[PDB]
Protein backbone atom coordinates (compact mmCIF):
# COMPACT_ATOMS: atom_id res chain seq x y z
CA UNK A 1 0.00 0.00 0.00
CA UNK A 2 3.13 2.16 -0.11
CA UNK A 3 3.22 2.49 -3.87
CA UNK A 4 -0.54 2.99 -4.09
CA UNK A 5 -0.49 5.89 -1.62
CA UNK A 6 1.75 7.79 -4.02
CA UNK A 7 0.47 10.50 -6.31
CA UNK A 8 0.34 9.67 -10.00
CA UNK A 9 3.35 10.34 -12.23
CA UNK A 10 3.05 13.39 -14.47
CA UNK A 11 5.83 12.18 -16.73
CA UNK A 12 4.28 10.45 -19.78
CA UNK A 13 7.42 10.41 -21.87
CA UNK A 14 10.84 11.43 -20.58
CA UNK A 15 12.79 13.76 -22.83
CA UNK A 16 15.52 12.34 -25.11
CA UNK A 17 17.50 13.71 -28.09
CA UNK A 18 14.63 13.03 -30.50
CA UNK A 19 11.69 14.20 -28.36
CA UNK A 20 10.68 16.87 -25.86
CA UNK A 21 9.17 15.48 -22.64
CA UNK A 22 5.42 14.95 -22.57
CA UNK A 23 3.90 16.00 -19.25
CA UNK A 24 0.36 15.19 -18.05
CA UNK A 25 -1.71 18.32 -17.65
CA UNK A 26 -1.14 21.74 -19.21
CA UNK A 27 1.21 24.64 -18.48
CA UNK A 28 -1.79 26.97 -18.25
CA UNK A 29 -2.89 25.17 -15.05
CA UNK A 30 0.64 24.45 -13.80
CA UNK A 31 0.27 20.80 -14.86
CA UNK A 32 -2.32 20.38 -12.11
CA UNK A 33 0.14 21.12 -9.33
CA UNK A 34 -1.09 23.11 -6.37
CA UNK A 35 0.64 26.45 -5.64
CA UNK A 36 2.74 25.06 -2.78
CA UNK A 37 4.17 22.49 -5.21
CA UNK A 38 4.91 25.11 -7.85
CA UNK A 39 6.61 27.30 -5.23
CA UNK A 40 8.83 24.42 -4.13
CA UNK A 41 9.67 23.37 -7.70
CA UNK A 42 10.76 26.93 -8.55
CA UNK A 43 12.72 27.15 -5.29
CA UNK A 44 14.65 24.04 -6.36
CA UNK A 45 15.17 25.45 -9.86
CA UNK A 46 16.37 28.79 -8.42
CA UNK A 47 18.99 26.99 -6.34
CA UNK A 48 20.59 25.14 -9.24
CA UNK A 49 18.20 22.20 -9.34
CA UNK A 50 20.22 20.55 -6.53
CA UNK A 51 20.18 21.32 -2.75
CA UNK A 52 20.49 19.76 0.78
CA UNK A 53 17.21 18.67 2.37
CA UNK A 54 17.83 20.81 5.45
CA UNK A 55 17.76 23.97 3.30
CA UNK A 56 14.31 23.01 2.01
CA UNK A 57 13.08 22.71 5.59
CA UNK A 58 14.57 26.00 6.66
CA UNK A 59 14.07 28.24 3.67
CA UNK A 60 10.82 27.66 1.78
CA UNK A 61 8.20 28.93 4.19
CA UNK A 62 6.23 25.69 3.93
CA UNK A 63 4.53 24.07 6.91
CA UNK A 64 5.22 20.56 5.66
CA UNK A 65 8.04 20.81 3.06
CA UNK A 66 8.58 17.07 3.07
CA UNK A 67 5.00 16.36 2.06
CA UNK A 68 5.20 18.88 -0.78
CA UNK A 69 8.54 17.41 -1.91
CA UNK A 70 7.15 13.84 -1.84
CA UNK A 71 4.46 14.94 -4.27
CA UNK A 72 7.11 16.39 -6.62
CA UNK A 73 8.98 13.09 -6.37
CA UNK A 74 5.83 11.05 -7.06
CA UNK A 75 5.15 13.28 -10.12
CA UNK A 76 8.60 12.47 -11.49
CA UNK A 77 10.00 15.99 -11.08
CA UNK A 78 12.54 15.48 -8.32
CA UNK A 79 14.47 12.79 -6.56
CA UNK A 80 16.72 12.06 -3.61
CA UNK A 81 20.45 11.67 -4.06
CA UNK A 82 21.25 10.47 -0.52
CA UNK A 83 24.97 10.58 0.16
CA UNK A 84 27.54 10.50 2.95
CA UNK A 85 26.57 13.10 5.58
CA UNK A 86 23.07 14.05 4.40
CA UNK A 87 20.53 13.78 1.60
CA UNK A 88 20.57 15.99 -1.51
CA UNK A 89 17.39 16.83 -3.46
CA UNK A 90 17.73 17.21 -7.25
CA UNK A 91 15.34 18.04 -10.06
CA UNK A 92 14.99 15.41 -12.77
CA UNK A 93 15.32 16.53 -16.39
CA UNK A 94 11.50 16.57 -16.51
CA UNK A 95 11.30 18.69 -13.36
CA UNK A 96 13.82 21.15 -14.86
CA UNK A 97 11.72 21.25 -18.04
CA UNK A 98 8.50 22.01 -16.18
CA UNK A 99 10.15 24.50 -13.82
CA UNK A 100 11.67 26.38 -16.77
CA UNK A 101 8.36 26.40 -18.71
CA UNK A 102 6.60 27.92 -15.71
CA UNK A 103 9.42 30.43 -15.11
CA UNK A 104 9.29 31.58 -18.73
CA UNK A 105 5.49 31.88 -18.74
CA UNK A 106 5.68 33.90 -15.53
CA UNK A 107 8.42 36.17 -16.88
CA UNK A 108 6.55 36.79 -20.16
CA UNK A 109 3.64 38.00 -18.08
CA UNK A 110 5.91 40.21 -15.95
CA UNK A 111 7.41 41.77 -19.09
CA UNK A 112 3.98 42.37 -20.60
CA UNK A 113 2.81 44.11 -17.43
CA UNK A 114 6.00 46.15 -17.20
CA UNK A 115 5.49 47.39 -20.78
CA UNK A 116 2.00 48.65 -19.93
CA UNK A 117 3.25 51.23 -17.40
CA UNK A 118 5.02 53.55 -19.88
CA UNK A 119 5.16 53.14 -23.68
CA UNK A 120 8.72 52.37 -24.78
CA UNK A 121 7.61 50.02 -27.57
CA UNK A 122 10.39 49.61 -30.14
Amino acid sequence: SHMSAMAESKVLVKGTPFNKPVIKGKLENNYDMSQDEVSLLLFLKTHGGKIPLYRIKNETGLKDPESVLKNLMDYGFALEDKERLGEKIVLTSEGEFVAQAIRVRDEELRLKEMKQKKNVNR
